[PDB]
């Protein structure tokens, strides 16, 4: 059994050939839209400080001016080609966009004295690159203001690389963000940080080679930035009312809060002076995720449809061009009004259809199996295809939002862990060889979906079974070859690769500077996650923390291996009281500055039992950024 | 193969016998607490208008003064006994509680002129009964004010039976509720209404007989009310700030918002004049659900722990007795301070431990499998046992909240529907007979957990396989006999019963009057759910609605079988414009008043294509309250 990337099976090739026949030949419409306003193309590379590649559009040349290969869904191939169109774009005079230099776009508005930006891209490196491409064709001006459209890393991530933290803290640079920005940005990207960043590798397929038999696109972007720096700079002005009008450097900004739709902290930006609506990631030219593969809170499709309709009503009649923080604009009022109506209907359908079927007694997987397509004319639009969000996943996500993972059947009340279930199922099926025979029967039949279910049990029962791994990877690859969903392709390709070759050595948060924006409260919330309860039991203690810089008191309590904190108060009977600054704390937990060294230097001043502070830091776990996904967890010692 | 309730197997009996040996003998402490302040006991029956039984404490006599049977977990049996203590209770002079006459409790505060209530129970029938028991021991006075502690049916459900809708709309009666009350009450109880009410029958085990081999308790209550009326009356004062002080009829009410913890719209009520904290359902004497079996939005354990700590700081030093909207109070500042600290730690552990393991790469079921108990002293408290919320479920729920149902493994990206998976698994295992052989092996071994997994595939592959159904029910019954979790027992017992005898004829929302509180916006949100997309495709239309009573305009749009609405606006080119009142609309959709009849009467006035309005109503589905859970649909 081979570990090599197999060609498309006859079944796969035939399946893709049939997709070619049934695609809307409306063609060039989105190509003309993606090309319109192109000032300077980009096909090059973005490198980091150490000369490592961060971004590379050149890797995708195989897509340009060529027809779809048998190993890639033709509809997916079309989207991939559109996403190859990168560079600096002029929407209108004074209104620019840098697209395809990062997963997200950067909107640049030319003000009276400087520049007003909508989003800062994913990394410092890509943010800098995007701004440099802009400065190659437009005069050098300072950044006067920044808008964070939502709490997603691809929008706030590159902030520090282009703006100064001190200028934001001073109010010199206005940084706008929707209600609940930090809370949600830190929960998603920091608190559940390690899990998300790793799961995200499957979503983007970053470590998978670029080619017709591997990584081709990610639906709303190509892939993610490698070997780069994620940053976080807290906003200065928060959008709290449903609508807020603010003018900065002679630029009229009209914010529409869209909380709990695409992101927990989210908003649209209307530009009155331009007759342009920036729909952030609320209406991209593909079905978005109600539940993201990387892992984040469920999204509300009802609210999402409501917010879209609100934009269509409030701005639809005064918008000449719709711009987004992913992909190309939509030109002309007529087209924008149709687009928004179509977008709204898609989210409303996802919600209402699932609730209709839920109330009929259908469970998550029954619902996903019964709704095969978008209704009426929605199935005929290019901008509504499941390139990013999957119809099945989104239907399952509505079920999750309203009811949860549990289907109501008590036989599913207490599922076994994958290894325990794997061993039992393999035995029940006649042992390893019997499952391998059935896997081969399924692959021959072209039932790749069943073969992956079969193989997963075997791989989890015995990760040392090489035939099981090769067959599992072969079936996933064929599934990836067939899928129109870019994210599903990426997940399947990553899975295939990791089954065959193991997990590649890469950490998305390696160079991450997001921990700087963290308040002491946020910081202790992370320590509460890091704390090893098993080790911490029998070590009840109270630690008081006084931040001389922030004039903030935190009462930390460790009880029964559980860490809780109180902001603004101090415990009178605290085992220890720690006097320091936020920077000093950062260094100690990041293992940059040693504890007795800080006491020696006088940066840390203790009152009471200092041993207790040392033992507290000894109870904290350190999360490895690598973890097995397609096979069981790498243990550690012998079992 | 038999359809009869089997006795406990030797394995089951032995397993339960061992539980008896290892339980905290702190006994009487919770019994003294549950009995304290009992004015008048209740063991009787509550009946509806038609003389049908609604509530019956008498059905649980088997628990009283008897030791746990073979067929019931002893820790569960203890809880069941405590939950049998029902009636009228005095916490303090002017402060009363009616407990065990409904799933929830009713708090009665005696004001200057009348009564100030905290919650109205689940149904009109139980609310009335509870208030009558109170009036048998205390003077007759009017209800001056009502507090809805949260958006749960067991708290707002009996409102109409004890208060007047007109008095609330007029401001004569003050009705307090936390921020987002109606939105969340309607979403949970109405929009996902049918699914929730039906799933709830498994959670409560309402249709399962009461006995040592069947329904015994529901952890925070006995079960739910049968053949009764759920009501909904909209509040008139909404608590929007984190803390709000309001005084009504000389009663000082201090509200603490606890949004997104136990319920999306939720709050605690501090009573300054009494030195009493009402923790609603935020700190009951059992682990609560982060994910409810009946189906609702995930709960935030982080926020939940944060809110508890905030109560402990803000009121802990000024509280003599803690009262709750389920179960008995906790007496004395020292005990209340320990309780709240314990409660907070439980929720914080659930969140933090799961996040710790999530970041270690553990998936939902691996996390549930690795954490077997609460840490340190938390495992030693009676009030922290998994009688209601399950530790496994709650850990799985934290994973759900942060990451979702999908574990990140692409082999689980597109699971087959139960029938398709059932057929494939059964075939893969050597066909029906081979699975039955393996099921029998599992049951003999006492591996009931594996037998239910095996049998589910078979029952879904062929629901006509009688041996598969009987064996599946037998295994679930044994699982029910073993469990400390009351909710899990109820679910297993309901499953067993329905596998053996099919779905009983009962609807929890049969007599429901909740649709009255619905705004036209809310009403059209329900119609959007009811709309049959398949039938509606090719019937694009625009319908304008003008409510003469409310002075509200609604623009309805049906496009590609998708129903959307705009509040406060009208479409100029609408296919039809409907002029009516909210009451008139209610009757048409409830099929009480016919369309041409309303036009004849002049209650419905049309402008444009009236045929289109008739075809619109023809596109609406009607949800049957009955649906198969433990076998394939119908
Ligand atoms: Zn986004
Ligand atoms: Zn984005
Ligand atoms: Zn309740
Ligand atoms: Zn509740």
């Amino acid at each position: 059994e081979s570990l090599d990337s197999k060609p498309a099976s006859a079944i796969t090739a035939a399946k893709n050939a049939e997709v070619l026949k049934n695609l809307p030949f409306a063609d060039r419409e989105e190509f003309e839209a993606a090309k319109r306003g192109l000032i300077a193309p980009f096909s090059g590379q973005i490198k980091n400080a150490e000369g490592q590649v961060v971004w590379d559009m050149g890797a995708y040349q195989f897509l340009n001016d060529k027809d779809a290969a048998d190993t890639v869904n033709p509809s997916l191939w079309r989207q991939a080609q559109l996403n190859n169109i990168a560079g600096l774009f002029e929407v209108m005079p004074k209104l620019y966009q840098v697209r395809g230099l990062d997963p997200a776009n950067m909107t640049i508005i030319e003000g009276d004295s400087g520049l007003v930006l909508i989003d800062t891209l994913t990394t410092a490196e890509t943010a800098r690159a995007a701004l440099d491409l802009y400065f190659q064709h437009r005069p050098k001006k300072p950044i006067v203001a920044v808008v964070y459209s939502h709490s997603h890393i691809d929008h706030f991530g590159g902030a520090r690389g282009i703006i100064d933290e001190a200028d934001v803290k001073a109010g010199k640079v206005k940084v706008f963000a929707p209600s609940g920005f930090m809370e949600h940005a830190v929960s998603e990207n920091i608190l559940a940080g390690t899990a998300m960043a790793r799961r995200g590798q499957y979503q983007s397929g970053v470590m998978v080679p670029r080619g017709a038999q591997a990584q081709v696109d990610s639906g709303l972007f190509k892939t993610t930035a490698t070997n780069a720096t994620n940053t976080l700079v807290a906003p200065n002005v928060l959008i709290e009312k449903p609508y807020e009008r603010h003018t900065v450097d002679g630029v009229e900004l009209e914010f529409q809060l869209t909380l709990g739709s695409e992101a927990p902290s989210d908003m649209n930006i209307y530009l009155p002076q331009f007759k342009v609506l920036n729909t952030a990631d609320n209406a991209p030219p593909a079905m978005h995720n109600l539940l993201t593969p990387r892992g984040a809170e469920v999204r509300d499709a009802k609210a999402w449809a409501g917010y879209i309709d609100a934009s269509l009503e409030k701005y639809g009649d005064r918008t000449d061009v719709l711009i987004q923080q992913h992909n190309w604009p939509v030109w002309g009022g007529d087209k924008v009004r149709t687009y928004l109506a179509d977008q709204r209907d898609m989210y409303a359908f996802l919600n209402n259809r699932a609730l209709n079927l839920m109330n009929k007694g259908l469970t998550l997987h029954e619902i996903a199996a019964e709704v095969s397509k978008l209704p009426g004319e929605l199935d005929r639009k290019w901008y509504l295809r499941s390139y990013y969000g999957a119809l099945s996943t989104n239907l399952r996500a509505v079920y999750q939002r309203y009811l949860g993972f549990y289907d109501g059947n008590p036989a599913n009340l207490d599922p076994f862990p994958p290894v325990e279930a794997g061993k039992r199922y393999v035995e029940a099926m006649g042992g390893a060889d019997a499952v391998l025979k059935q896997m081969r029967a399924a692959i021959d039949k072209g039932d790749y979906r069943w073969a992956v279910q079969l193989g997963n049990h075997l791989v989890f029962a015995d990760p040392a079974n090489k035939d099981a791994r090769a067959l599992q990877a072969d079936a996933m690859e064929q599934l990836g070859y067939q899928t129109e969903n870019a994210l599903w392709r990426n997940m399947y390709m990553t899975g295939a690769m990791e089954l065959r070759h193991g997990v590649p050595t890469y950490d998305s948060r390696g160079k991450s500077e997001m921990g700087r924006a963290l308040t002491p409260d946020m910081f202790f919330d992370l320590l509460a996650i890091r704390l090893d309860t098993d080790k911490a039991v029998g070590h009840d203690m109270t630690l008081n923390w006084v931040f001389e810089d922030l004039k903030q008191d935190i009462a930390l309590t460790l009880r029964n291996g559980v860490l809780t904190q109180r902001v603004g108060s101090l415990n009178p009977k605290a085992d220890v009281t720690v006097k320091l600054t936020k920077p000093t704390l950062d260094q100690i937990a990041a293992r940059k500055l040693d504890l007795p060294t800080a006491i020696k230097q006088g940066t840390v001043k203790l009152d009471g039992d200092g041993k207790k502070l040392g033992e507290f830091f000894g109870l904290l776990d350190s999360f490895s950024p690598k973890f097995n996904i397609v096979e069981l967890e790498h243990h550690h010692h012998h079992h």
